[PDB]
């Protein structure tokens, strides 16, 4: 019992026009994950020869969203046509490690290790790379300085050991950052013009299978309550995907090449399908929609970038603020049937109105948990902004981020100086569910929104008791 997907939406937007994205085949989705397969090793490379270092963790996934923010390209994964070509996501992550990657410190000898590790690799990159006087004098005199310190006799405490790491990075920071700059930009572009061709390679095939199969690529006033997005180009025929289970797992092979869900997530992506999809009487392209569907997810994954709410809090949130729709999930991890999604192209089939700020509700009552991109929560916000601004009609967005401070997210900030702000509180922090500080809920209502939807005590009080 992890979703309840007899919940019906009360989202109301005008009636759209059938979207252009190239009905999904599984065909081209392994073509694009192997080829993001092959993007993620070139940033594997760039990282390595350029600066020495792994890519930082989950960079890659965040720059594919900071990415889609601002993408105008043909994609439905992968960047394309991007302005700025540097994105400012990964530039930032990058250059938190250099010229180490910082680790996770238990032992006393692990934080000596760590300081004399960053003071040895600074040193390196002044001795070997282009390097101003003034920053190739003040570099040289801190790890000097720390070689000094470590060579006495009486050693200090762990906490000593950490308290010199980040003393010593405060003050070499601003320098090596300026000796790396313009190598870590060159990763941003060159990895984002890799993309815009494999992006060029797997549009031209998908035109092609499309051709092949003798198909042809070639009201605004109305409101109407919300419905998944539509594909204005007719699918192509199913291909053969094969379906069996092993030990509850639902294994589906394509042309040799298995993706695996769980049997209870399947079932749930068949009753979505029955709920959303409208050009499929008899199954027949189902299980190609499913094949398409996992592989896209482990795609975007890779095989610490978001997090998920305990049912109870969603059975709350209906409950006592009438929220029926997330402006921020997957067919795998909705607990409602009507959702917004990153990926239009396959999710719409299982019921996706497609990425949030591409949604545009006069009305309704909303759960937001958005993955954590600064780029992609500050978009969300200005998007919640007009939305409310634009509209008399009842609607509300209940908005989960983590309670960072140091500094805050510039969304964050927004958020909690937002005119439409009605009520805000700290529940537990995101946590691992089985289907740092804390969690910032914001209560984001127009007029209209506040009096049908107030957040009362008595309200309040029965959201908070869903995590006791
Ligand atoms: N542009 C976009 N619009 C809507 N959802 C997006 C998006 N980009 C990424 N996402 C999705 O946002 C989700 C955040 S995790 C949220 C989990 C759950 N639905 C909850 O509300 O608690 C992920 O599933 C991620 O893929």
């Amino acid at each position: 019992v992890y979703w309840d997907l007899d919940i019906q939406t009360n989202a109301v937007i005008r009636e759209r026009a059938p979207a252009d994205h190239l009905p999904p085949h599984p065909e081209i989705e392994l073509q694009r994950a192997q080829l993001t397969t092959k993007l993620r090793q070139h940033y594997h490379e760039l990282c390595s020869q350029r600066e020495g270092i792994e890519p930082p963790r989950e960079s890659f996934n965040r720059w594919l969203l900071e990415r889609k923010v601002v993408d105008k390209g043909l994609d439905p994964l992968l960047p394309s046509e991007c302005d700025p070509v540097i994105s400012p996501s990964m530039f930032r992550e990058i250059m938190n490690d250099i010229p180490i990657r910082l680790s996770r410190i238990k032992y006393k000898e692990e934080a000596r290790k760590l300081l004399f590790k960053y003071a040895e690799a600074a040193k390196k990159m002044i001795d070997s790379r282009n390097v101003t006087p003034e920053s190739r004098k003040v570099v040289k005199w801190n790890v000097e300085d720390t070689m000094n310190w470590l060579r006495r006799d009486h050693s200090a405490s762990k906490e000593d050991y950490m308290d010199r790491l980040e003393n010593l990075r405060k003050q070499c920071g601003p320098h090596v950052a300026s000796v790396a700059k313009d190598s870590v930009e060159g990763i941003c572009s060159k990895i984002y013009h890799i993309s815009a061709e494999y992006v060029r390679r797997i549009r031209q095939a998908h035109l092609t299978l499309l051709k092949e199969c003798n198909i042809s690529v070639d009201v605004q006033d109305r409101l109407v309550y919300c419905y998944p997005v539509r594909l204005s180009i007719p699918a192509p025929p199913q291909t053969r995907v094969e379906l069996h289970f092993e030990n509850d797992i639902a294994c589906l092979r394509f042309k040799g090449e298995m993706v695996k869900v769980s049997r209870g997530h399947f079932n749930k992506l068949e009753l979505l399908y029955r709920y959303s999809c409208i050009d499929d009487p008899r199954f027949e392209k189902f299980l190609s929609r499913v094949w398409c569907l996992i592989k896209r997810y482990q795609v975007m994954f890779g095989s610490g970038l978001q997090g998920s709410l305990p049912v109870p809090v969603f059975e709350a949130l209906n409950k006592q603020f009438g929220v029926t729709f997330e402006c921020f999930a997957s067919p795998l991890n909705c607990y409602f049937k009507q959702f917004c999604s990153a990926f239009p192209d396959i999710d719409g089939f299982f019921g996706s109105r497609g990425p949030f700020l591409s949604f545009s509700p006069a009305s309704g009552s909303f759960e937001a948990n958005p993955p954590f991109c600064e780029e992609l929560m500050d978009a969300m916000v200005t998007h919640f902004e007009d939305l409310l601004g634009r509209s008399s009609e009842p609607l509300s967005f209940i908005i989960f981020v983590p309670e960072w401070r140091d500094p805050p997210t510039p969304a964050l900030t927004r958020m909690e100086a937002s005119r439409f702000r009605r009520h805000q509180m700290t529940v537990p922090a995101f946590e691992h569910e089985y289907r740092i500080h804390g969690t910032a809920v914001i209560f984001l209502q127009n007029n209209a929104g506040f009096a049908k939807w107030e957040p009362t005590t008595e309200r309040i009080q029965e959201l908070l008791a869903a995590y006791k």
